[PDB]
Order: structure tokens, then sequence, then C-alpha cells
């Protein structure tokens, strides 16, 4: 199968401390979208850019120690697309996509709002800027999955303390609805929610100590896929046998391949 990682690894340098780079390897992945390298291109090992020889593409930061995607793949993309084109937020390392014929994939970091009313005025400005990009790929008829940390749970379900988070960013009413029309009005499958309907899947606590003892969870991370393709989807994990950063790595097995 196909196997699709996404992890926002909090650090690159630090994940790969904590063994993630075995991993990339160990996991079987044909994929792994990270993000938040935390890292420019000078700071970026060699096994960073294209670890176990695998292709690497990336958009870091202007900013040191901050945000940054990649794309690496065992394949060799067709067509790479560094940033969404909106100076704003390619400053900050958002957005990479990966063409392998008429299958795309793209890694996501979407900003988080909960420092400063400032950051949380930039996360909606960027909700409205990428929605029409969701609408304009749905629309290609290409077969896409868009992977991420998109800073927002959609439902109760989808954290451990929904009743005291409702004002916070995250899972403000705004941005809840802001998923529910990617979704419903755009047509966008929410790969985790649709293979397991009832399982929470979390995949961000705050830190590894208690927040991650008592399982104060979050599903922020998504795999969010076009219709033929979220068909195919046959599997997917939250993996947390090992742990390499404040998020685990959400894992889909899709039967697919791009020839
Ligand atoms: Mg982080």
């Amino acid at each position: 199968m196909l196997k699709i990682i996404s992890a926002n690894v909090n650090g690159i340098r630090s994940a790969y401390k904590k063994g993630f780079y075995e991993y990339i390897a160990a996991s079987g992945a044909d994929i792994v979208c990270v993000q938040e390298l935390k890292a420019q291109e000078a700071d970026l090992s060699a096994d960073m850019k294209n670890p176990h020889g695998m292709h690497g593409h990336w958009h870091c930061a202007e900013k040191r120690g901050y945000s940054g995607v990649a794309v690496y793949s065992k394949r060799k993309p067709d067509n790479v697309q560094i940033g969404m084109g909106i100076e704003e937020f390619d400053r900050e390392g958002r957005f990479v996509r990966c063409d392998f014929g008429r299958l795309s994939v793209i890694s996501l970091y979407l900003p988080s709002g909960s420092s400063a009313e400032e950051r949380q005025q930039v996360k909606y400005r960027f909700l409205d800027a990428f929605y029409p990009m969701l609408e304009a790929m749905k629309n290609e008829g290409r077969d896409i999955v868009v992977c991420g940390d998109w800073n927002i749970a959609h439902q109760n379900i989808d954290l451990k303390n929904w009743k005291g988070n409702q004002k916070n960013s995250g899972f403000l009413p705004e941005e809840r609805e802001w998923i529910g029309k990617v979704i419903h009005k755009l047509g966008w499958t929410d790969m985790w929610r649709t293979l397991y309907p009832d399982v929470p899947g979390y995949t961000w606590w705050s830190n590894r100590g208690q927040a991650y003892a008592k399982d104060v969870g979050w599903r922020i991370d998504y795999q969010m896929v076009t219709p033929e393709l979220a068909a195919k989807a046959v599997s997917a994990h939250v993996y947390k046998d090992e742990k390499f950063s404040d998020h685990a790595p959400l894992v889909v097995e899709y039967d697919y391949a791009a020839e």
C-alpha cells in the first residue's frame, strides 16, 4: 500500500535526537510530511534533507528556529510547489506541494492562535486565503492528500476537554465551522474520522508529562483527501510506540499507486 505519514516534529533537530530518523525508515512510509522544522536550510543536515536517500523538498521560515515544512518521498516528484504565493504566510514556511503523476501530497503547518490576538487574526486570515486554494485543488480532479497540523479540533470527540476549550484557539466556533465547511461544503474527506467514526484519535498533547499521561489530547493533525483516493484508504493509526514530539505521527495506508 502507499503509506503516507504526517508528523509535526516540534523541531526536526530535536525529533532526530528522539529516534525520528530511524522511524522514517522503520515505518515503511512512502511519503513523510513534516511540520515545524524549527530550522532554516543552513541548519539542516544531509539526513534532514534526504533522509535514507529520499527526495526532500522544504519551505523554511525567514525567522530563526521557527516553523518550516517538508515533504520526503521515496520517488522523485515530477513537480514541486514551494509556498502558496502569499508573501505574508510564505515568509513563515507553511506549505509544500509535491506531485507524482496525478497524485499530489501537501505538507501544511497552519498558524496557531493561542499566543496572542494578533496571531489568532493571522490564523483567521490564513483560513480565508487557504479555503479558495482547497476549493481549487478539489476541482483539479486529481488525487490529493493535504497532510499536516491544522491547529483546529473539529467536534467534541476530537479533544479531551471540549467543555473547557470553547473560547480557546483550536476549538473556537468559527474555527470548527471552517473545518466543517472544508469537509461538507468543499467535499474533502477527514480521513481519520471517516475511517474510524467513533475513535477520538488525538494527535497532540501539550507536554510529555502529565498532559500526555492523563491523555489531555487534541486531534489537530489531519489527512484531508479527495473523494476517489479517500475510497482507497484501507487503514490508519496514530503512532505512539515511541515519542518524538508533542504530536504523534498520523499514518494512513492507501490502496493506490501513481503508475
Ligand atoms: Mg511545536
